[PDB]
């Protein structure tokens, strides 16, 4: 009778006589055995299953179409809230079947850590595409970490195990491999330099006309009209009142519609905090919120430019060569001269950084002369950046599963 | 009704058994720790987490011997057999089945440090803390920052909120102390004994004794004509490398000192244990006494005609004596240049003139009646106000708190 | 406040848990088993440890299926997936969690033997036995010896008492019967219910229900023409009734039913007897077969009571009255003197006498009678009706305040 | 990594410490009990499961005292206290912690009944098991049938047969007892060892010992000028009643046999204990000697010209002297009539008649030397049959296989 055993066997009694919610977990780790996995189940999940999005989204919609024949498992948060096309069933996390569902699957892709409590075999396949490019200094190369429950040694102690534990890694560029080997504590060798398969549709259908149609008239836009794309980070500094009201982004929306309204109509992409404390009545049809919308890269492929900050998007929006406006307002705020970030700021993304709405929006207003007069720093940020993008990338991964559970058939 | 803080015990009380695990002593302890087990007639001490027979508890101790040895005494221990306890009271080692016991049973819990968390405090059992001194560095509460391992600053203070608050009675020193403890220890005035320590009786209550101090300075083996002068510098972390074997010696530099008071003085090195090993007092015999493994630090500020110092809450237990202070600040240029991470004004109101480097002090230590006269002023300012206090009654007035208490309990 | 009861219990289930052991799922809710677990509306069945879905707990059931459908109903079973049930309720195996949970869930236990004593009875959940007969040879406390496999006559007895303390109702069929069950079974007569056995319904209800005669009879498939004698003997440690010449003496008017025990059973090499003897051991409703039966053959057995509701003849073929210590008291009835049908310890001359049943049946009308006049005038067949309302009541109580 | 067998004592074990059982001193003895523990110099005797001080093993261990002086000699007790014991054996008593030290130490294990299953018996000990005396009753597989309550008669034996698969040694006096044992403790002969009982040794080597003889006779203050009788009935059920305060006078009838033996006897009572507390000896003062509560019935035998009794064992320990018996077996119809639960064929065999009055016993007993002749014949065909096996040698045979055994196990 073997110590390890032992313990999982205490801890779930414990659990099961206690009525812990926990039991369900407690019984899976003592079972969990490497002969439950079926080498024809996957299992998705993305951002921790809060959504159905996101390059799991397109690993999965191409295995679809290819492979209808395996076992597909997608895990929610909230399931029945969640609307998944085709032969994938779905599981409530840290319930039986997620459990299940994720002892018997041959791989596992997501685009976040997963748990740790959560046991991968050497027998499974765990694929991470993770999410983006990164702009702000991540996992190891983090240097304070302030955040509650936990000290900095024991944060990257519990990252390192995640990241041990990625058999793959997906990668949008050389620079992005160079910080995931370090940052991610990752081998080269398992590091996908592949591009994200969610950014397939911004190299495969983005001149698509009867799609970006739907998109466009899915959101009710006006049809003459460009659309400009917002959409800030997070700051911490702007909460306040629990978020009942708040005051009116400082991009100031009366602004641009006197000076936009006729020409564009502006699409607003906030935190879910921001977004249902956000007042638009007397914006109708000009300022849309569409800060809850599903698919980002639908939202990139009908913007006719991207304002943002600081943000692992620009990198995503470069595919599409377009103008990029940082509105860096509160940049005075971050740090001076910032070496907390991995690329150099100042010096080279594909737009100007404005720290004020009101050059900005007599920039917009002619959009052609901001394309011409930028062109060569959108062309430099696309190389360096968005050139791996074959648009193939999620027929790479699906293949790669497709192929790595030939094998395992024998 | 199911008992389901029971069930849990039992359960990793089985868990320690079967594993073979250290800690089922601890396990059974707390499984089975019982209201009743206490004994209104024992009591248990223990000084600095089990280390040494010594401190405050020590002169409980031998008080309480002296006119109560009808009670049951225990002492804990980290390693018992490397411990000599006069009087009756019996050993136990920590975190042994006796040591256990000894906690279940005893009506009277009394230390000088924090005792673990993992005992129980049953409301049955009255813990009496002495604490360790007149703070100087910003203590538990009042910290601002717990770079400490494993645990976080929140954490930290988590933990020693639930410490102080199993605190029955806590003593002062003076009121300045008081005003401190109320806050760092989150405590109430209410438990608070402002008396003075137990352990600073031999300070009032024996400076005179010329036969007791004769004793101490031939324990010591001391040359009979020369006067003392005590070093008491705080740990440094920084001036540790090479895996300890051989220090940069002292930068209070014997040698010099040597060559200017070898003849009149002796100096008595109170360094911190890993330091001590790592002296080479050759050539230094006869000067130079290690002073660092004496079980009894008062007894040294007895034969001590000066203090060295710097960062300690030393100089507040040697005040008693109103005798000369120095304080060797050297490395005070990295300590904040002008901080208040001391309670008090540490530029201001000491007993004494602070040194950066240990010339000029070692050249003002030639004449030490200068020195009285001198801040005899700056000395008599900070008796007044942090050892106004002690009358060398402490360890009686705890005794007789003790067995006040426990005849109660008889009844 | 060290609840050691508790800690036992634990330690228990720890070891269990540990070695594997196939009582985990016992001492598991042996732990956790609370009074509020209890629903009122959740009621258990067994019948004869599990075995089958029979007698008196069948008809209980049967008769509360139809009148009070919406409650939880549970069947025990030692292996539900081969009994079938009729209704909405739901079958457990023994020892199952399912088991335990329905246990300990139930508002109401009915079961006609002895349940588990590692069963827990709550001062919250209401017991009512029913037993299994009115009673011959003397049981419980009554009892001299009973050197019985690995347990001594005293604890034997101090395990029955244990049990039958549990017994909320008990039910009773005669005032014979609870004067003896208040001394054998150590029970308070407030406790006991002279109301007959619900397995006793039919034997006065559909006593004469033609149709329903002839689907029993064509559910055994027997002659158009022939009389049904029934012969169950009662349990000892080819046939003493000698077939081959039951088979010569009565070949031609009858018929006869063997119902028997399930080992001495699956011996029986019923050749040459078919449509003559029918084994009729592995059959369920035995009130069914009394009903088509035009006179019974048995020994000491308790059905002889059931059976005699009935009025019919009785023959009692007691081969072994003499290896019985001679002149018997182990006996609550004088066996020699008053039942309604001769004794015989041949085989031959039963076959005789019964060639014509009708001389029977003088012979013995005034002794019949007295015997169903004794122990059959409490069977009213409303039985079920008394049980089933009463549990009725009894959940509408503890549904209120 | 755990082992199915311990885990079942280490949660025994905790059960028993939690709740503060009487047997924690047990289970701990079963988790520690390892086949090296033991010390080959260890020997533990018990008789009668610790009542007492007594028959073989007192003599088998008197006889190593004299010649082996050098070993660790254990005897165990109910009650130590209440026995006296002489030579160097420390005493134990049983169930305490000391207890299962000297069993889970000692080489050998010398006893005269069954000790308890759960002692373990090692591999490597060697328990002797002498037993108490020639079967007139059967016993173990033998019995027909037993409802002692708390057991049946198949478990009964189960558990008898498990103790005497434990028994390395047997002692016989005997053949008739060697067929027996064979059969009722289910015996391999070669573990039988007919060399009599070294409780029967004074019986035969102080048979003449008069300074000794007459230390035993004054130590029971009997008179000088009379000859004494011994009676031994065996216990029965029938003769208890009324909380056993007030008995019925013997059926022996003691006041005639004061009339008829008087001016010439003295009558040895030995009856049961219980029967002793209970029994009016008044009257009969230097007639009959309660004599139930006597350390050595051997030395008893050897002072008695001759013994009544009825079914009992001791007739065959005392046919080795050669002495007329008398059967007073008053109930012997109630017992099974013609019984065959017996072995050998009382109607016939025994050294003496069967009285079932006591009143032609009584007048017959007036002559012994009629009745020594008259019976002469009987009484040498049955010393012939059970006592011819009894060399006087019997402990130092025991003795000398233990010495033997542990210079084997001294390498
Ligand atoms: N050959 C038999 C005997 C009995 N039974 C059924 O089992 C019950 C018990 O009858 P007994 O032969 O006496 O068996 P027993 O369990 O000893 O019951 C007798 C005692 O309980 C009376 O209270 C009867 O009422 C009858 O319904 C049956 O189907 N077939
Ligand atoms: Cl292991
Ligand atoms: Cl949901
Ligand atoms: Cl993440
Ligand atoms: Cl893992
Ligand atoms: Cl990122
Ligand atoms: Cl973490
Ligand atoms: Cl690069
Ligand atoms: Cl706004
Ligand atoms: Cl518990
Ligand atoms: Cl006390
Ligand atoms: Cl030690
Ligand atoms: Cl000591
Ligand atoms: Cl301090
Ligand atoms: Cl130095
Ligand atoms: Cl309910
Ligand atoms: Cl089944
Ligand atoms: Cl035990
Ligand atoms: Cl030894
Ligand atoms: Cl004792
Ligand atoms: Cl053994
Ligand atoms: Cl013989």
């Amino acid at each position: 009778f073997k110590v390890n055993q032992f313990r999982k066997t205490l801890r779930h009694v414990k659990n099961i006589v206690l009525r812990r919610k926990n039991k369900e977990r407690s019984l899976y780790d003592l079972t969990d055995k490497e002969d439950n996995v079926k080498p024809k189940t996957i299992v998705f999940e993305s951002f921790g299953g809060k959504n159905y999005s996101d390059s799991p989204k397109y690993i999965y919609e191409y295995m679809q179409k290819y492979y209808p024949n395996y076992r597909y498992i997608w895990s929610f948060k909230n399931p029945d809230k969640n609307v998944v096309p085709g032969s994938a069933e779905k599981v409530k996390r840290n319930s039986a079947e997620y459990y299940q569902a994720y002892s018997e699957a041959s791989h596992w892709v997501s685009n976040a850590r997963t748990p740790l409590y959560l046991n991968k075999k050497e027998n499974q396949t765990y694929i991470q595409t993770w999410n983006g490019t990164p702009l702000k200094r991540l996992a190891n190369d983090m240097k304070v970490v302030r955040m509650p429950g936990t000290t900095t040694p024991k944060y990257k102690r519990n990252f390192n195990r995640e990241t041990s534990r990625w058999d793959y890694l997906i990668s949008p560029n050389r620079y992005s491999t160079e910080i995931f080997r370090s940052a991610f504590w990752m081998d080269e060798e398992r590091i996908l330099e592949i591009g994200y398969p969610r950014n397939d549709v911004l190299v495969n259908r983005a001149n698509d006309q009867e799609y970006l149609d739907e998109i466009r008239t899915h959101l009710n836009l006006p049809s003459d009209k460009k659309v400009i794309m917002y959409a800030p980070t997070w700051r911490d500094d702007e909460f306040v009142s629990k978020g009942k009201y708040l005051f009116e982004l400082k991009i100031d929306l009366d602004n641009l519609y006197k000076e936009l309204g006729d020409d564009y109509v502006i699409l607003l992409r906030m935190h879910y905090l921001i977004s249902n404390a956000l007042d638009l009545s007397g914006y109708e049809n000009f300022a849309i919120d569409v800060s809850n919308y599903n698919d980002v890269s639908e939202l990139f492929l009908i913007s006719d430019c991207l304002i943002t900050d600081y943000s692992s998007v620009m990198f995503d929006y470069g595919i599409l060569k377009r103008p990029q406006f940082f509105f860096a307002y509160d940049i005075d705020k971050y740090d001076k001269g910032l070496r907390g970030f991995y690329m150099n700021y100042m010096e080279d993304l594909p737009g100007p950084i404005y720290t004020e709405p009101y050059g900005l929006a007599k920039e917009l207003k002619n959009l052609d002369k901001v394309q011409q007069q930028y062109q060569e720093k959108i062309d430099a940020f696309y190389d360096r950046f968005c050139s791996v993008d074959n648009g193939k990338a999620s027929q790479y991964i699906g293949d790669l599963i497709h192929k790595d559970i030939k094998e395992q058939l024998e």
